[PDB]
């Protein structure tokens, strides 16, 4: 499963996504500084808006062994429990938290970086 | 050559360096969010005090792959000219700026993440 890393620049930062088919899954946060330091993230997972830049798109492995290979909780209310089979197809022992704590260091190292490349 | 990250806990962030041998290669840094923001680095050779732990010891290019596969600028007023010498030995066509590009890159990466670590 080839995962696409998405994004949306909001000039100070860039704010990452994954993109499946229609689907962003991203970290409902408006600056980044605010969310590494609070140490919290809630999970959004949107229909694409057409709105996203393609960053690159690679195996999982290639980004958790970035960025996952940390203290900060990742939580969603609702329509997020798609993450482990879009994200992790066929396997199992892989939950909602878990994903999410993976998929949730990725995007949030990434924005992190960004902060460099302004 | 395998290479050995160290750092210095402050406590909100980690501090990172290179040693090699009885020096530390570090940016002239109080705090990681300035250093970032402002977008230059001073780099410092510096004798090691014993006040250093240990983070990992692997070749340049575990790091490089992960922190420098970026606008960010790196100086150095004095003793810092070894740089290349000691982290990229036998290699010509390396500079001091260059190598201080990398190793800098290497070092604000780690030191960004480590606000996720707090």
């Amino acid at each position: 499963p080839d995962i696409e890393l998405v994004y949306k620049n909001r000039g100070f930062y860039k704010h990452y996504g994954i993109r499946i088919g229609d689907q962003i899954y991203h970290l409902n946060s408006q600056d980044i500084l605010t969310t590494a330091i609070t140490g919290k993230s809630e999970f959004i997972k949107e229909q694409d808006d057409g709105n996203w830049t393609h960053a690159m798109t690679a195996p999982l492995d290639y980004f958790t062994e970035k960025y996952v290979n940390s203290k900060h909780i990742f939580s969603c209310t609702t329509n997020c429990e798609t993450i482990a089979r879009d994200i992790f197809p066929g396997q199992s022992g892989i939950s909602q938290s878990k994903a999410l704590g993976i998929v949730g260091l990725i995007l949030l190292s990434a924005s992190l970086l960004s902060l460099l490349a302004v």
